[PDB]
């Protein structure tokens, strides 16, 4: 046995219950201005079946702009009825507790849960823990007598929205002075999923296979992973994975280092070791910083929420695997260090899950895409937990037949 966090069922109908089902006021969507429902699925994981746009001028049209074919699609009507939220829900608890079908999930999923983002960036204050973030802090609303009123905060550390206009698009936001995201401290995490919206590849018409939509969600949280625990590379650092390649270069798609490092394996290696080894020793000088600070830390913002700070330097000496020296000071163990940065940045990583899940999914981050599907992922009849698409059924157990596009009538034409 390996230890599982557990995974909640939930109607998006519950009422609201000051615990686990909550409105929530998410200003860094565009889109919605009002708060929203929320359900905290497993502890500090919460569901928000909305649609999302970071975007100044929100719209889930499609754009008078290139869009591709196999990778975008357009629906502003989609999780627009609660019936369709009801639906996003119960996805997103079903791939949940798909992840906690083997240990490298579980370990995953825990990871997430302990690895609140910090109370603090670097303007703070070496001896002082900052409460008061929305890197940390979402806000709880209540409407009383006839408007939203915030009541309290809570501190998650991923928020799973539904999805993007553009349904298909699972990508690393663009960051994107100060990062804390970068800088070992970590922010919360924000998801845009959309679970029964499928892109497609090939293992090279009868080689077609679409993504299993739980290897789609761990790719998005191994991203949160590293959003949260402060080692989430800037969208700004790409390398081309060809490429010149002489006279007729050049480069295909400058991909980031972000999604190679999230995809896993040999393409990591595209980009030069001394890079790989400069951000992991970045990595090491910022939880070391932030060693320091847990041994320094004697007063809050706000200034009367000193109680806390035990409590937090439990929470963080936890997160970050820091050991107490002789004199009672948290340090950095190398080894320990070495460790942790290794699971987040290898061990948890696509190719991995792939692997681990037995499943089929595409050979390389960059890899093309054929004609999206979608599948109605509730139904056991199409897809399980124990096994996703790959059910008994007809063989689809069989050489994961249950993904091959003209073998699974469920997985239905975009
Ligand atoms: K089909
Ligand atoms: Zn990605």
């Amino acid at each position: 046995e390996f230890m599982t966090w557990p995974v909640k069922d939930f109607n998006y109908s519950d009422p609201v219950n000051d615990n686990d089902i909550l409105y929530l006021r998410i200003p860094q969507n565009k889109l919605i201005t009002t708060p929203v429902k929320a359900f905290m699925i497993t502890q500090n994981i919460w569901v928000i079946p909305e649609r999302f746009s970071s975007d100044t001028n929100p719209s889930l049209s499609k754009p008078p702009r290139p869009t591709s074919k196999y990778q975008s699609y357009y629906d502003p009507s989609y999780l627009s009825t609660d019936e369709q939220k009801d639906t996003f829900l119960k996805g997103i608890i079903k791939l949940f507790k798909r992840i906690n079908e083997r240990d490298i999930g579980k370990k995953l999923i825990n990871y997430l849960v302990v690895g609140s983002p910090f109370m603090g960036d670097s303007s703070t204050p070496e001896d002082t823990f900052d409460f008061t973030r929305h890197t940390t802090n979402i806000a709880v609303e209540k409407f009383e007598n006839g408007s939203w009123k915030v009541t309290n905060i809570i501190t998650p550390s991923v928020l799973i929205f539904g999805p993007l206009p553009n349904i298909l698009d699972y990508t690393a936001s663009l960051t994107l002075q100060s990062n804390p995201s970068f800088e070992g401290f970590g922010t919360l995490s924000i998801l845009k999923v959309a679970p029964e919206f499928l892109l497609t590849f090939s293992d090279v018409g009868k080689s077609i296979f679409c993504m299993d939509p739980v290897i789609a969600l761990m790719h998005e949280l191994t991203h949160s992973l590293h959003q949260l625990y402060g080692i989430n590379i800037p969208s700004d650092k790409r390398i081309r994975p060809q490429v010149s390649e002489g006279f007729f270069s050049q480069d295909g798609p400058n991909v980031q280092f972000e999604e190679l490092y999230t995809f896993g394996g040999l393409d990591v290696e595209i980009i030069p070791q001394i890079e790989r080894s400069q951000l992991r020793e970045k990595a090491l000088g910022h939880y070391k910083d932030i060693a320091k600070r847990l041994n320094n830390i004697n007063k809050t913002i706000p200034s009367s929420w000193i109680s806390n700070i035990d409590k937090y330097k439990k929470i963080f000496s936890e997160k970050y695997n820091f050991d107490k020296d002789n004199t009672g000071n948290f340090v950095v163990n190398i080894d320990k260090f070495n460790s942790l940065y290794s699971d987040l940045t290898n061990v948890m990583s696509e190719v991995v899950y792939s692997s681990q899940y037995n499943v089929k999914n595409r050979t390389h981050y960059f890899s093309r895409h054929y004609l999206p599907v979608f599948a109605n992922i509730l139904d056991d009849n199409i897809y399980t937990i124990r096994d996703g698409f790959n059910l008994t059924n007809k063989g689809f157990n069989i050489e994961n037949s249950g993904q091959n596009i003209e073998r699974n009538p469920a997985l239905q034409k975009l």
